């Protein structure tokens, strides 16, 4: 028997496909780096790719952990070209505030329903949006002080090229 | 500018974005079959999810080492149940054989138009799809001689669980 | 000077009890266990017996770092035999479910006080309430594909044997 | 088959939950100590209620062995205040010999019954409890020397503090 | 942008100035202490000090993780003097249950507004304040026991020298 | 008793509170360069608010070592704003040679009373204060040749930031 709710089983379900297609979103900010020559711009974004998928797989996990299961849905097309370094890097932000607002949802609405399991499994997710988000806004306050200046962003392609 | 034709970089791309699919579908086995609480065949298709991607991301790297472009498209919605060990695994093998003769419409196409790095560069999944379906029959042969029968079932459940 | 309410060191103080009583009920099952020839099955009820008692010194700490004294109260008779392993690890469920619910009373008791204190100290039992519920759930479906077998009876014995 | 008579199973059977209580009595006395602030004492008796659930667990294996059934019995709520340190010191004391008397009882009882192999079982708590009383003495002749002398008790709360 | 609202971070940095505040007063209370020549409570005074800092830098980090800024306030004057060792940890009491309160005020400020990340930030300083608190309750309570004997209070004063 | 004079006590004590209020100025730096988005800087400047609090200890040790106490002092709100790298460095210079004439001035007060101890122990400041001002100096001839260009400014704030 599932002890989550359908209503709280279903937006931990679209969160996780949510996951897959940020995922699948910074892959194609790769495929616009590469395609720009910057390969440490991309490499960042590939192994950004990595880490949504284990935020799926977390949310795969617990809705098994709460006897429900996942549905895997379609994956919409993802935007592949930006006007530029910067307007891809805000397009990041503006998508992981995005996905910070979505996990907001869930927990008021597992919160409303007093399902306290669910809560307290979000905090971890509440925690690591907060990391997310401002290590974006780091690389665009980066970008925004490189001001174009290629001297200064072959730097910065080689330190983001380094993650680990 | 790019060295292989638009003909070949389109097919290199389609079978980049079917390697994806491949992936998503098998995680969606996976999701099946912990539903049905079978956590070593899910195990075994998580891995072979990982695997998959893997082969995205060879002919994504090939494509811009040809100075050609990734675009990634919308992925279907796989399917989410199958009925039984044996019918999903037979799917499967059903897919592994379509995409192995997806390589061969490739290797084709490249060969036609005399494209020898391209053909070369595809032997490798030649001879990795002839591993991959030949793992889905040799489980599908034991399936078939298990005839249902729990025991032996579970100790191949186990066993595909310990694959890394 | 307390620093929790009356009404929410009652709370925890029943708690405790509570969680003596669960892991007296787990000893009995070991006896019922035992007395039917699973030594597995058995060791593993002594061991959750363990794992019972490590909670109710977690709430026995807490108590006392929040300024107030623990009272033992008697503990009922549990019951000696069941039905067959299902019956049990099904009596086993719906307990943990049971203790799952107590511990919400308490953290909604404590909302309503405002003793974010507490609140946040019942964070690890709310957690941990889904991993116990969770085995028993897990352990509950391989009794039913096992289906009596005691073929694969044997295995689960010597494997929830294993347990450290 | 059970190879002990019920009159002897019943014996040990009562004396295993006798055992129980013990250790229950032992861990309400931690509790009174923790409420009077002294965690070295507090820490003693609960390592002292840790021994005597294996003291338990012993008489638990023996009944089997012998082809017996374990039945666990209600459980008596335990006092929670002494009068003083060594008030419950007194009391530990008059308990453990309390104990001493219980086992002789089952001694002569299958030693009546020429139940040879439960009287040569009973021989190393015989000689455990002539160490438990002596322990005991040992701190209340240390208590009675004290005279509620405060820097005494400091140095032999932070000794008994120390047991492992 | 700053993502938390100009509230919550004016609380914030409220509370940053607080535990700067709290870090001022127990050096001063060093400074009675080693006034008086115990150089053991002088000592755990100076590393409370130094805990208090790690408290202030936790908040500070956490600011700029949300886009929000600090800003530092002056510093009032600390008492300098108290009427005796306990009168001074009885003032170190107050003062952290003072420091608790202004925590939970936060946390209800930051929960009305569904400020989830600030709310769950606060956690780990809930649980520390009980930490806290707890310290000084049991450093009270042995100088009660030790009632003025220098004997005792000279061990109090090289044990909680030894701090880290 | 009191080896030091009233008026070199006070002189010490004066100094200790103007080490404590260094230290609170390049934490104000610090909060100035993170608004900025200057890590390396803000990681300098609070290794810088370390260092004077340890000068603002040794003057505490010695004040109690010559029979003196401690007096902790209101502490002014710094300033929390800059114009750029160079202004808060220039700010920074300033500071830095008043604490220098601060220190000369305890030195010439005890040397007219012969107080040789105080001379003696003040050496140490009159040497560090050498090496605190050609520090900031060094930094400030970079940042003028650096004339405001923003590579060599990423470069000296990465360096700045390995400060241990
Ligand atoms: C150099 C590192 C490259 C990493 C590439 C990662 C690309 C991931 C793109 C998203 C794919 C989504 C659909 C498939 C999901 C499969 C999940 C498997 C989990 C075990
Ligand atoms: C082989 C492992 C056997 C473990 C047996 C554990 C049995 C525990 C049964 C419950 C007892 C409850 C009453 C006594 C509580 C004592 C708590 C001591 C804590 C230090
Ligand atoms: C023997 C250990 C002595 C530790 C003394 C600590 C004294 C701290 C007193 C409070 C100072 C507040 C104002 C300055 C804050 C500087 C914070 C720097 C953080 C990196």
């Amino acid at each position: 028997m599932m002890v989550i709710s359908e209503k709280v089983r279903k937006a931990l379900n679209d969160q996780l496909n949510r996951e897959i297609y940020s995922s699948y979103l910074y892959l194609s900010m790769a495929t616009y780096f590469d395609a720009e020559g910057f390969k440490g711009f991309a490499h960042w974004m590939k192994k950004q790719a990595q880490e949504e998928l284990t935020h799926a797989m977390k949310f795969y996990e617990y809705i098994y952990r709460r006897g429900g299961r996942v549905e895997l849905e379609a994956i919409e097309k993802p935007p592949s070209n930006w006007n530029g370094i910067k307007d891809a890097f805000e397009a990041a932000l503006k998508h992981e505030e995005f996905v910070t607002q979505s996990i907001y949802n869930i927990l008021e609405l597992a919160s409303e329903e007093k399902d306290h399991a669910t809560v307290s499994f979000l905090k971890w997710f509440v925690d690591e949006q907060v990391e997310e988000e401002d290590q974006v806004r780091e690389i665009l306050d980066l970008l925004e002080k490189a001001n174009g200046q290629m001297s200064v962003i072959f730097q910065l392609d080689r330190y983001l090229g380094q993650r680990e």
